[PDB]
Formats: structure tokens, sequence, C-alpha cells
């Protein structure tokens, strides 16, 4: 009985990525796509937590992609990592916190920011 | 002069590159205000080794009340690995992309509400 495993849906068109919650304690969340063999499962890590003056939240996301050897038993090749780290004031707006959030998005968003990533090409056309 | 467009619904959020060094930019939204403006870092290092690539993207958003009360960061740090298929790194870009734009990113920035429904 009880709540099912917590979930975050990521969407890619049509298709989706289901992320389900693994561990929640005191320090961070984890989620891993649970599908294929364990080894190499798509991971987001996430914690939240005061800073000592108790005036600003820092929310840390760390999306862990590891690459798998097509052939053989699963081993990782290489990991390649997206980390976010959020400051948010204790004292702000909502509508502060909503514009960091909504300009963070289109930037991400951009193509430009895509072919960063992607080929190494730096920002600004 | 180079810049970076961002959209938020109709409204255009323009950033203009004002400063670029050898593998580090700063662009700024060059309206408003002089102080607080909006500000993106942008940097690309190699690690020691030479095995893998760094990029940091910072954005910074100042709350101004000639005087900015408070700063709130939202702060990129992607490594990727140099032997990388472009695959693996369009599909690391893509899961980021949709990650950012779910509800629930939204509600753990805006509200403090952790992931996991």
């Amino acid at each position: 009985g009880g709540s099912m495993s917590k979930t975050i849906v990521l969407s890619v068109g049509e298709a989706t990525r289901t992320l389900t919650e693994i561990q929640s304690t005191a320090d961070r969340q984890i989620f891993e796509e649970k599908v294929g063999p364990l080894v190499g499962r798509l991971r987001l890590t996430a914690s939240l937590r005061q800073n000592g003056a108790k005036t600003a939240y820092r929310v840390n996301l760390k999306l862990d992609q590891a690459d798998v050897v097509d052939s053989g038993l699963p081993k990782v090749r290489y990991t390649q990592v997206w980390s976010h780290d959020v400051t948010i004031v204790a004292n702000s707006t909502e509508a502060s916190r909503k514009s960091l959030y909504d300009l963070t998005k289109s930037l991400v968003a951009t193509s430009q920011v895509e072919d960063l990533v992607v080929n190494l090409v730096p920002l600004g056309r």
C-alpha cells in the first residue's frame, strides 16, 4: 500500500522518457530511467538546500547520461553531464523566480545553446 | 555586437556580447536602468587530461529597486566527452531542454517543491 514511486516524464515530441525516484534522503533525490540493463541508465540527481545564513536556497540538478558499449555485457564507455545550480533568494518576488525560470527555459531551447553543446560553437550570431 | 535572443511568449529579450576573451564571453541586455541589466556569461575549457570539454553558462538576474536589492542565478555546467558521439551530445541537450521545460522544474524553482509526482 501507499504511493507509487515518484516520477518525472520528459517529452521529446510524441516520445517520452520516464525517470523514477530510486532514492530520497535528507541530502538528495535520485531518479533513474528504468529501461535496459542497470549499468548506464539515465540518472537525475536533485537537491534543494538553504544557505547557511537562511537568506537563499540552492537547487542542484545533475543529469548523468552514460554511454554503453553496444556488444557484450553492459559497461559504461563514458558519461556526459549537464548540471544546474540555481540560486533563489528568500526575499524574492514570485515574478522574479518565474522570470529566471522562463528565461532559462528559453536559453536552453535556443539553437545557439544546442550548437554550443553539440559542436562547441561559441554563442552569439 | 553579436547577440542571442530569448523569447518568453511574445516578449523578446536580446542579449548583446559586451566582452569576449579567448574562451569566455559576457552578454548583456542593453536596455532599462544601467544597473542590474540581465547578464549571461559563457565559457568553454578543456579538462586537465584533454579528454573532456566543460561548458559553463551563468544567467544572472538582478532585481533593481539605482540599487540591486538581490540577484538570482541559474548556472549550467556541461561535461562533454571529447570522444563522444554527436547522437550522445544531442541527446544530453534534448533531455535537458525537456527537463527544464517541465512543470515540475518550474515548481521547484518558483515554489520550492521537490521533483517527483
